């Protein structure tokens, strides 16, 4: 929409006021344009019909319960631009600006949230298995990482490369949680997985056995569901991501950590400049040897670390 500039405040879904930048002409919209070419944030209102209404609100005050998934879908795409722009260099998902969409309130008891090719799509939860998605931070920063892989390497949706996809998401979705720096961790969607059960979430990278997911190649789903296990087998590179960054030792295999920032540059290098639409796992680990290389030489320790780590998860 055309309009001014304006700062709303309202509450997330874990009951947090923060500011939102929004846009006036009459109502006051959920359309920031300090970010890019925008970002926009819809509301779906309960159906499936996409992206639905700009998010329009009489006195850019939202702290009503209906608002809260939209405060934070809208918020924490703004944090998810900062981390690009700012550490990456990249200027939203495309690299030139492209405006941010997303809907909230999507279907009823929708538990799900995802990337559907244009923008960015969250359920409410059905209260049980999970509450409103955006109210996570690393949920909503997968999500636009979803469209960054979309527009730079492509990694097709299944088997492996589906995988090295869902894996770039939960890193890149962590490391945005890590940049906010508000109860950073190295699982998935904690804060809004499960409300009555603590502790749990969706995935953990530091042990993806934690709930199931394979650790090592050697225990790699190969059957069909899942788009041949794109959620399943992520957890070898996710694990791969994790010991790359804090160390650890494997399986025997002692990995030398580099932290976070460093797994950060080689992965978004890797993603950005090797990886391509049909990559496997054993290209991966060469994309992200031939990155830290690139980044830090040859011989660094961070090259070095690299191949302990895809070692220790059985990816030649
Ligand atoms: C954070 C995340 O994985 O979000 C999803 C959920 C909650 C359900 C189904 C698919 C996805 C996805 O983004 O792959
Ligand atoms: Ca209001
Ligand atoms: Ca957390
Ligand atoms: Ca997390
Ligand atoms: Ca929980
Ligand atoms: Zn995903």
């Amino acid at each position: 929409i055309t309009g001014t500039s304006t700062v709303g405040v309202g509450r997330g879904v874990l009951g947090d006021q923060k500011n939102i930048n929004t846009t006036y002409s009459t109502y006051y919209y959920l359309q920031d344009n300090t970010r890019g070419d925008g970002i926009f944030t819809y509301d779906a209102k309960y159906r499936t019909t996409l992206p639905g209404s700009l998010w329009a609100d009489a006195d850019n005050q939202f702290f009503a319960s209906y608002d809260a998934p939209a405060v934070d879908a809208h918020y924490y795409a703004g944090v998810t631009y900062d981390y690009y722009k700012n550490v990456h260099n990249r200027l939203s998902y495309d690299g030139n600006n492209a405006a941010i969409r997303s809907s909230v309130h999507y279907s009823q008891g929708y538990n799900n949230a995802f990337w559907n090719g244009s923008e960015m799509v969250y359920g409410d939860g059905d209260g049980q298995t999970f509450i409103p998605l955006s109210g996570g931070i690393d949920v909503v920063a997968h999500e636009l990482t979803h469209a960054v892989t979309d527009y730079t390497a492509g990694l097709i949706y299944q088997n492996e490369s589906g995988a090295i996809n869902e894996a770039i998401s939960d890193i890149f979705g962590t490391l945005v949680e890590f940049y906010a720096n508000k109860n950073p961790d190295w699982e998935i969607g904690e804060d809004v997985y499960t409300p009555g059960i603590s502790g749990d979430s969706l995935r953990s990278m530091s042990d993806p056995a934690k709930y199931g997911d394979p650790d090592h190649y050697s225990k790699r789903y190969t059957g069909t569901q899942d788009n041949g296990g794109v959620h399943i087998n992520s957890g070898i590179i996710n694990k791969a991501a994790y010991l790359i960054s804090q160390g650890g030792t494997h399986y025997g295999v002692s990995v030398v950590g580099i932290g976070r920032d460093k797994l950060g540059k080689i992965f978004y290098r890797a993603l950005t400049q090797y990886l391509t639409p049909t990559s496997n796992f054993s290209q991966l680990r060469a994309a992200a040897v031939q990155s830290a290389t690139d980044l830090y030489g040859s011989t660094s320790q961070e090259v070095a670390s690299v191949k302990q780590a895809f070692d220790a998860v059985g990816v030649k």
